[PDB]
Parts: C-alpha cells; structure tokens; sequence
C-alpha cells in the first residue's frame, strides 16, 4: 500500500472546498489542509499531526474537499490501493516558469513536495518536458466570457484584442496555461493583459460578472467559464468566438514516474466505461 501527497488546486467544479464538520470530518469530501507552504518538512509534520490523536492542527488549515476531481481521485485510490493525503498548493496557482524556477503545481511536483497533482491541470508543451502527465481525462478550448450585450468578440484574433480601445479591459488567470499561451502566441498582447491578470478563475469571472464591472471579458479554460454561465442566473454571461490552443486536463506526476503508465490505464479504462460521464452529470 502506497501512500501518496497529493496536491491540488480549488477550481469549480473540479474541487471545491468547504469547513469541517462537528466531529472533525467530511462525510461528503476528503479532508485535506490548506496550510499555505511549498516546504516539505512542514507538510510533514502538519499531516503527522492531523494523523494522530495529538491533532493540533489549526483549524484555519482544515478543509472538506469534493467535486469532480476528487470523485477521480477516490476512485483511483480504491483502483491502485493506495491512501492519500491532499493539501491545497500555496501560491493558488496552476504553474509557470518565472524567475529561474516553476511555481504553482509544477513547482510542488518537481521539488517533490507533492507526489502527484490532482485537479482542472491542463497538459500543454511547456509543462510536458518537465512533469510527467496521465492521460487526459478532460479536454477544452481556451474560451474568452462577456456579459451578455456587451463585448463581442470572433476569437483570439479578434482586432479589438489586438488593437485594443482606450479602456477595454480583459485578462487571464496568471500562471496559468492560458497566459503561457497568449505569453507565447501574442506577446504584445500579453504585455498589454498584465495589469489585468487575476490570481484565480473565481476572481476573473466576478471582475466580468458582477458590479461594479472591472473586465470587459476574460479569457481561461471554457469548460471552467461554460460552468459559470450554466450556473448564471440573470443568464447576463456568455462565451463567445471559435475555439482556440485545446488542451487535455490531466493528472501530473514526476517525470518518468512508474506510476504514470498504471494511472493512465485505469484513466482510460474509466472513460471507456462511463465514469467519467457519470462524473460529468454529477458535476456540471
Ligand atoms: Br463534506
Ligand atoms: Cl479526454
Ligand atoms: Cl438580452
Ligand atoms: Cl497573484
């Protein structure tokens, strides 16, 4: 029996988190820790803790995770017959190089913090020459959310993205693979979304959604936004324009990990048996 850390990321409706209940537990998720490091040692002895019956772990740390990913996950740990502990990545991003080193997921995995990364992790070249990556589980299109009567736009190469107005305000999530992307297809265009750029999906959509509006139209993965525009209310969101830089989401792990091929079966065995339609209709 293995016993792997996980880590993961919050990201609607793959994982959500939520408080603890009365007696310490998650009768509908995972309980996993939200204690803000990228240090190993500390994870360590947090978990040590969190273990025993000597818990002191502050409860601002603990959390219930569930959704999508971690229906996934679960799954997989019946599967291979391995038991798991999940902590939140500190920084609350996905991954990217900057400053000589990777941040987010990728730098957990490659410092070994982590052992493998579980949630909406987009598989993309960069990330595929460092990390190893499962077979996807998901896919989407990069997507681009406005307010409904508000800005229009054709796709990615849009002039009004290209030239833009005084004024006309879009960004992505940083340290995401849909700003290494635009970093690497529109560089002028990537400078322009710096001040922009939000530090998490939750953060661009209500900068677009809600009043007093600070984005014209934000740019991430649609199958993120195309959930926020199902759950919309006043039905006032929509994605708009073709379908541009499509990516696998998948489970990341070490480069040359040989638990990767053994994941990937089951992953596709999964798909190929309903599962991940089942998770779908749960989820979305
Ligand atoms: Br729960
Ligand atoms: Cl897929
Ligand atoms: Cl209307
Ligand atoms: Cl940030």
């Amino acid at each position: 029996k293995l016993h792997l850390r996980v880590v993961t990321l919050i990201e609607h409706p793959f994982v959500f988190t939520r408080e603890v209940d009365d007696e310490g537990l998650c009768p509908a998720g995972q309980l996993c820790l939200d204690p803000m490091t990228n240090d190993s040692s500390m994870l360590d002895r947090l978990f040590s803790s969190l273990h025993s019956s000597n818990d002191t772990v502050p409860i601002k740390f603990k959390k219930c995770c569930y959704g999508y990913c971690i229906d996934l996950l679960e799954q997989l740990a019946e599967d291979m017959n391995f038991d798991f502990d999940l902590y939140i990545v500190g920084d609350g991003k996905y991954g990217a190089w900057k400053n000589g080193h990777w941040t987010g997921l990728v730098g957990d995995l490659l410092s070994g913090t982590a052992n493998m990364a579980v949630t909406s992790f987009s598989i993309n070249t960069a990330r595929s020459q460092v990390i190893d990556f499962t077979s996807p589980f998901f896919s989407t299109s990069l997507g681009i959310l406005v307010r409904t009567r508000g800005t229009e736009l054709s796709g990615i190469h849009d002039p009004k993205l290209h030239h833009p107005s005084q004024g006309f305000r879009f960004g992505t999530v940083r340290e995401s693979s849909a700003e290494d992307y635009v970093r690497q297809s529109f560089p002028e265009m990537h400078e322009y979304m710096r001040r922009y750029n939000v530090p998490a999906t939750p953060d661009g959509v209500q900068y677009l959604k809600n009043d007093p509006e600070k984005l014209d139209a934000f740019i991430m993965d649609k199958a993120l936004l195309d959930y926020e525009v199902s759950i919309d209310a006043d039905c006032k969101l929509l994605t708009v324009g073709k379908p541009f830089a499509i990516e696998g989401y998948g489970i990341g792990l070490p480069p040359n990990s040989p638990l990767t091929s053994n994941i990937s079966e089951l992953i596709s065995q999964y798909k190929s048996h309903g599962f991940m339609d089942v998770l779908h209709d749960k989820w979305y």
